[PDB]
């Protein structure tokens, strides 16, 4: 699968890290930046991730900044996003069973590499189990109909 | 200050000892349910905790589920809504400090209950500090405004 991963220069190393980890796994890795150390704004990397998922150029996207926090929010201001920030492998398989979350936030200040790789490792792998599970993202959807 | 709180089945208990912990502190809480451990859809107490600070009737909200995300997931359709899922008082400290977090979102199954205290206590102390930090919040407020 085409995987998207952006950051801000928070999240800049491990995103680095992470796109290493992940070609090496052999998925088609699409880098949105940023693409270095300077001060840039979570915000923008976190909608190109979403924007590419949401338009199916990305299956999945992984968005990191200090805490996955800011870079999270933005993301999830898109209709049809759903971003989960985790920080252990447990938060990372239910993201995908219960939430069917679409984008894997992290937080390079937070967790540290081999940590964050094994949550990535569980986010990949782990699979929607539908049912009421289902039901619950639709009122997600509703809630996006609301203010759209 | 004036607290929303609101989980479902999966955040009852938590919502029960953090509703107690709060009001010992002498904050005005609001509790928009569940009211029990039935099983009930997280997005729907998401939202009324969610549209509550977004009217001003709170200021500020807490958001429980099993694991904080499908809640804080559903929390951040709302526009000028931010819902930080924290699973340690730095997060919670950053949030409020960097992303201006009006809500704390946490999770049952994760968190232990005095380190979810610890989380809260940290949260509710915490200070924006304004800046490039304000520029990133304007920047989140900008996708709001494209999706509208
Ligand atoms: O959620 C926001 C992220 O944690 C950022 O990577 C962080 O706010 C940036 O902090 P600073 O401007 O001090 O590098
Ligand atoms: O993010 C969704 C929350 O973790 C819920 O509390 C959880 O999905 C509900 O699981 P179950 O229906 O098995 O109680």
């Amino acid at each position: 699968m085409k995987i998207g991963i952006g950051s801000d220069h928070g999240g800049y190393n491990l995103k680095r890290e992470i796109a290493d980890f992940l070609k090496k796994r052999g998925y088609e890795v699409i880098d949105f930046g940023t693409h270095g150390n300077e001060s840039v704004d979570y915000p923008d990397f976190g909608l190109k991730v979403a924007e590419a998922v949401k338009s199916g150029e990305c299956d999945r996207g992984i968005v990191i900044c200090g805490t996955g926090l800011g870079i999270s929010i933005a993301a999830n201001k898109v209709p049809g996003i759903r971003a989960a920030v985790c920080t252990n492998s447990y938060m990372a398989r239910m993201s995908r069973e219960h939430n069917d979350a679409n984008i894997l936030a992290l937080g390079e200040r937070v967790v540290g590499l081999d940590l964050a790789l094994d949550i990535v490792d569980t986010w990949l792998k782990a699979e929607f189990q539908g049912g009421r599970h289902a039901t619950r993202v639709g009122k997600i959807g509703e809630i996006e109909k609301k203010y759209s």
